[PDB]
C-alpha cells in the first residue's frame, strides 16, 4: 500500500513518531535533497539508513539496489538478517495519514472550483477530496454521477474530530485514505437509490501540448515534486511477477540481482544452445506505448553479449540507443559488445561488423552489420547510437537529447519492418526510461501537432507497468523541460 512512506516529515519527527506509536521492528521512509531515509526502530533505539538515487537505482547504503522503494521494503521484510549495522528488522510498516500524495486529494480547493472541474473533466464516478470552505479542519468529498441534465455532482462533508475523520455517522477512520478506501468499496447511497460510487479520481494531469510553457512554471514555484510523489505512490499497483528473473540459472545474467524484468513483458529468446540449461532469458522488456515499440534492457555483461545479439537479431531491431559510457565513476556500466571500427567479431552464433563510426557533439553513430554465422541472407544493418555526454549523476539543457532523439527517430522510421528500438543504460531503468518516455511524448507531438493532449505521469505509469522506469524527480523535471523545449522549437514559424 506504500503508506509506510511519509512525505512531509522531519528526522526527529520520525524518531518521536516511531517511539510514541511504534515498537521494535517498526519503520518508515522519508524524503528530504535528492535522497531518502529509512528510519527503523531497534531495541528501544531508532536507526536511520539512507537510500541514494542518482537516477540509476535506489541504493540502500550497505545493502542492495532496487527499482522502487516498495521493492526495497518488500525485499528486506522477507530477507531479515541482510540489513545489518547488530541485526536490523523490518517488521511493522508505520502508515502515514497525510493524503497529499493521493490523486483524489486536491487539498486547498473551493466548492465551485470543484463543481467546475468535475463538470469539465470528470465522468460518472469521478470524485475528489478538498479542504472545506465552510468549517476549518474538516474536508469535503465531491463525486459526480450520472450518464455519459442527466448527471449531478454530490458533496459529502467529512468532519475531523480528535484526529479522526468521518462522514457524520458510522465508522471513524484514522486517515482520509482509509475513509476513501472504505466508501469506495462500500459506497454511500442517497435515500433515493442513487449510489455515490467512487470509480476513478479526477485527472489533474492531462495537459494540452500548447500550454506546456505555463504548466512547467506552475510546477516550478514544489509542483514537480508533489506531482512526482503522487506518481511514486502508485508503484504498489505494479508489483507484477518476475519469477523467470529470480531463477538460479539466470542469477549471473543480471547486472543487479534485484532489478528484474517483468515476466509478462520480458524478451524470450528462442533457438538457443540445447546444452545451456536456460537460454531464453535476458534482462529486457518489450516496451509498448499504450508508432514504434522499444526494448528496455540492461547494460551488457561479458556473459550476456551473445544473448544480447540474439535478442537484436530475433526482434529484427535495427537501432540501438546507448545512454551511458562503458565505465562511469571508475565502475563498469556496460561492457563493449560491439567490435572496433572496421573490425569483424563473432559473438557466439552471431557475427557483427563495425562498418563506420561517426562522431557528433553528444553521441557517436556506429553502423553495425548483424549476421548469423554459417548463414547467408541474414545480414542487416544495426545503427548503434551511443550518447556519451550524459552527466554522471540530468543535462542542464535538453537540446542535445532532443537532437539525439530526432536523428534516432528518423533512422528508425526509414527502415521498413524494423523491430523495436533497443534502449539501454546501466540497469535499464532511469536514463532508459527517461529517453523512452520523452521519445513517446515527442512522437505524439510530431504526429498530432502542437494541439494534442499529453499526460506525463500517466504515460510514465503506462511504461512503468512494463518495466519496474523513470527514477528521480530530476529526470521527471527533465522530461517536462524536454517536452517544453520541443514545443518551443516546433513553433518557430
Amino acid at each position: 500500500s506504500r503508506r509506510w512512506f511519509h512525505p512531509n516529515i522531519t528526522g526527529v519527527e520520525a524518531e518521536n513518531l516511531l517511539l510514541t506509536r511504534g515498537v521494535d521492528g517498526s519503520f518508515l521512509a522519508r524524503p528530504s535533497p535528492g535522497d531518502f531515509t529509512l528510519s527503523v526502530r531497534r531495541n528501544g533505539a531508532v536507526t536511520h539508513i539512507k537510500i541514494q538515487n542518482t537516477g540509476d537505482y535506489y541504493d540502500l547504503y550497505g545493502g542492495e539496489k532496487f527499482a522502487t522503494l516498495a521493492a526495497l521494503v518488500q525485499y528486506y521484510m522477507e530477507h531479515h538478517g541482510q540489513l545489518k549495522e547488530d541485526v536490523i528488522e523490518l517488521k511493522y510498516p508505520l502508515n502515514c495519514a497525510d493524503p497529499t500524495s493521493e490523486r483524489w486529494f486536491h487539498g486547498h480547493l473551493s466548492g465551485k472550483e470543484a463543481e467546475k472541474l468535475l463538470t469539465e473533466k470528470g465522468k460518472h464516478g469521478s470524485f475528489l477530496v478538498r479542504e472545506s470552505q465552510s468549517h476549518p479542519g474538516d474536508f469535503v468529498l465531491s463525486v459526480r454521477t450520472g450518464d455519459d441534465g442527466k448527471s449531478k455532482v454530490t458533496h459529502v462533508m467529512i468532519r475531523c474530530q480528535e484526529l479522526k475523520y468521518d462522514v457524520g455517522g458510522g465508522e471513524r477512520f484514522d486517515s482520509l485514505t482509509d475513509l476513501v478506501e472504505h466508501y469506495k468499496k462500500n459506497p454511500m447511497v442517497e435515500t433515493l437509490g442513487t449510489v455515490l460510487q467512487l470509480k476513478q479520481p479526477l485527472n489533474t494531469t492531462r495537459i494540452n501540448a500548447a500550454e506546456i510553457e505555463s504548466r512547467v512554471r506552475e510546477l516550478s514555484k514544489q509542483g514537480f515534486w508533489e506531482e512526482f510523489e503522487t506518481l511514486q505512490q502508485q508503484e504498489c499497483k505494479l508489483l507484477y511477477s518476475r519469477k523467470e528473473g529470480q531463477r538460479q540459472e539466470n542469477k549471473n545474467k543480471n547486472r543487479y540481482k534485484n532489478i528484474l524484468p517483468f515476466d509478462h513483458t520480458r524478451v524470450v529468446l528462442h533457438d538457443g544452445d540445447p546444452n545451456e540449461p536456460v537460454s531464453d532469458y535476458i534482462n529486457a522488456n518489450i516496451i509498448m506505448p499504450e508508432k514504434k515499440s522499444y526494448i528496455a534492457t540492461q547494460g551488457c555483461l561479458q556473459n550476456t553479449v551473445n544473448d544480447f545479439w540474439r535478442m537484436v537479431f530475433q526482434e529484427n531491431s535495427r537501432v540501438i540507443v546507448m545512454t551511458t559510457k562503458e565505465v562511469e565513476r571508475g565502475k563498469s556500466k556496460c561492457v563493449k559488445y560491439w567490435p572496433d571500427e572496421y573490425a569483424l567479431k563473432e559473438y557466439g552464433v552471431m557475427r557483427v561488423r563495425n562498418v563506420k563510426e561517426s562522431a557528433a557533439h553528444d553521441y557517436t553513430l556506429r553502423e553495425l552489420k548483424l549476421s548469423k554465422v554459417g548463414q547467408g541472407n541474414t545480414e542487416r544493418t544495426v545503427w548503434q547510437y551511443h550518447f556519451r555526454t550524459w552527466p554522471d549523476h540530468v543535462p542542464s539543457d535538453p537540446g542535445g537529447v532532443l537532437d539525439f532523439l530526432e536523428e534516432v527517430h528518423h533512422k528508425q522510421e526509414s527502415i521498413m519492418d524494423a523491430g523495436p528500438v533497443v534502449v539501454h543504460c546501466s540497469a535499464g531503468i532511469g536514463r532508459t526510461g527517461t529517453f523512452i518516455v520523452i521519445d513517446i511524448l515527442i512522437d505524439i507531438i510530431r504526429e498530432k501537432g502542437v494541439d494534442c493532449d499529453i499526460d506525463v505521469p500517466k504515460t510514465i505509469q503506462m511504461v512503468r507497468s512494463q518495466r519496474s522506469m523513470v527514477q528521480t524527480e530530476a529526470q521527471y523535471r527533465f522530461i517536462y523541460m524536454a517536452v517544453q523545449h520541443y514545443i518551443e522549437t516546433l513553433q518557430r514559424r
